[PDB]
């Protein structure tokens, strides 16, 4: 639609190159964009989502954001090469590139986000979800963001990608057997495995009885326990196409929360 | 040592009769005495533990105290027959009677507690432990009460008795196979069973893979996950005698927190 002030074709290629050199960056880029959005409260209309406010104290120091300096620093290099893109647009674009890179949907990108210029616009601590909690908490957080149950379940499906790091969250390991692949595997394993206590990790997490190599957090398995969420887990477990479409729509919504004056990018 | 102002022999007999008529009262009596003590903060020296302050608003309405009106009302009948005993002494005595009734230790009773006369002395909400949380929370609560890890594990062993009620905590069912029996079965099952997610209860709890009839809360299994607590789980699983002795000592300590001027009862 409207040509951006940065060379988006070249930037996308450079993001792809960066990911290719360090594949675990892909899932961290998705996590970064999600936590930059997750500050929103749709009722108070505050939290400066999608403004790269996480670059500043106090938000950069929130426990839920531990480890996100890694994708932020990776992207800094590209910001220097493409100075016309805002950090906010860059983090969103990099997440969209990562999602596609790993086999997920190609989400239509809109540009135009303006960066937070200091930490005074940061939302408070306590807005990020807690993996040790279950559906009452998950629903409260996602309702606060403005998402319904279908969108909530679709979004949490992103745990098909990546892994937990003891240093960052105290949890350990990948959810799925192919942590650098995007698909509906998070949902299939939620339904298909027997989730047993993992006695080897001090922070309570479950593992699959079959191999012990898959993990789930309390916040993941609450999608099985809650009657509404479980219906969508079942839906996505059976249909990867539907999951991809719904994830695309929900993630686009997430990364456009609290934004204005965006422009459709050339594609 | 010192004869109380109430007929303790007759009162004990009446508590035993009451339990015999409704055996599930036994574990609720233990829970009542424990929650009446659990308000203590040993650093602030507040919370009016062991004063029967739970009789009053706001404490009676704290979420963690749901269902405790049942043992309170049961004991009211005995308070009327033995008006010289304080509610505070009565709740403690009834718990000691219940522990012995179910095969646990006979704990030496001291009398002399004075009742709270109104709710202004109630400690704040948020002092009771949360079954959905794990060892960081459990340790913080028990440290606040003044207990070490050994005592913490011994006390939680009381879950050998009784059961969860959906109406009260949202959890469902007994921990052990014999919910009206007191012994070290909570610890044996913690070590011996495979604890798998129970998909049938909306509040996350585990069940044993073998029968699915045993349950554990996140707060129970955190005793397995924490290196220090696990040592005591192992200790008590192997030695019911040691568990009984340690439970007796810890429970006596618990029910004497924040008390003064007590007298050894005739035994
Ligand atoms: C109930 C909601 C959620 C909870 C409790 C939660 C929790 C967590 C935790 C504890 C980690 C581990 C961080 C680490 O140790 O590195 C993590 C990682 C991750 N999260 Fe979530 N999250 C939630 C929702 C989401 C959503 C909505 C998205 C994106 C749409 C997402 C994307 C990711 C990704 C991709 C990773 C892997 C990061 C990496 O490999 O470096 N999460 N999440
Ligand atoms: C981490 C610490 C603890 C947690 C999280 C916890 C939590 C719970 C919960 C959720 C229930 C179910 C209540 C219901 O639904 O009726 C319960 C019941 C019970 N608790 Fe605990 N508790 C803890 C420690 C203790 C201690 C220290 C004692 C006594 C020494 C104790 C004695 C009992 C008993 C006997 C029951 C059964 C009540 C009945 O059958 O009516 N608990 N506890
Ligand atoms: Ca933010
Ligand atoms: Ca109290
Ligand atoms: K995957
Ligand atoms: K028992």
């Amino acid at each position: 639609s409207e040509e951006p002030p940065f060379d988006i074709r070249a930037l996308r290629a450079d993001i792809e190159d960066m990911i290719s050199e360090k594949l675990e960056l892909g899932p961290s880029l998705i996590r970064l964009a999600w936590h930059e959005a997750a500050s929103y409260d749709c009722f108070k209309k505050d939290g400066s989502p999608n403004s790269a406010s996480m670059r500043f104290k106090p938000e950069c120091l929130y426990a839920g954001n531990k480890g996100l300096d890694i994708p932020r620093k990776a992207l800094e290099t590209l910001k220097k090469k493409y100075p016309q893109i805002s950090y906010a647009d860059l983090w969103v674009l990099a997440a969209y590139v990562a999602i596609e890179y790993m086999g997920g949907p190609t989400i239509p990108f809109c540009w135009g986000r303006v960066d937070a210029k200091d930490g005074s616009v940061c939302g408070p601590d306590g807005r990020l979800p807690d993996g040790s909690k279950t559906q009452s908490h998950v629903r409260e957080v996602f309702r606060r963001l403005g998402f319904n149950d279908q969108e909530t379940v679709a979004l949490i499906g992103a745990h098909t990608c990546g892994e937990c790091h003891i240093e960052f969250s105290g949890y350990h390991g990948p959810w799925t057997h192919r942590k650098n692949g995007f698909d509906n595997s998070f949902f299939t394993q939620l339904l298909d495995e027997d989730w047993v206590l993992n006695p080897k990790v001090e922070q309570m997490q479950l593992m699959d009885r079959a191999t012990t190599k898959l993990m789930m957090l309390p916040s993941d398995v609450c999608l099985l326990l809650d009657p509404s969420y479980r219906k969508y887990v079942e839906l996505y477990a059976k249909d990867n196409d539907r999951f991809n479409k719904d994830f695309a729509n929900a993630f686009k919504k997430l990364t456009e929360l609290g934004t204005r004056n965006l422009h459709k990018a050339p594609a």
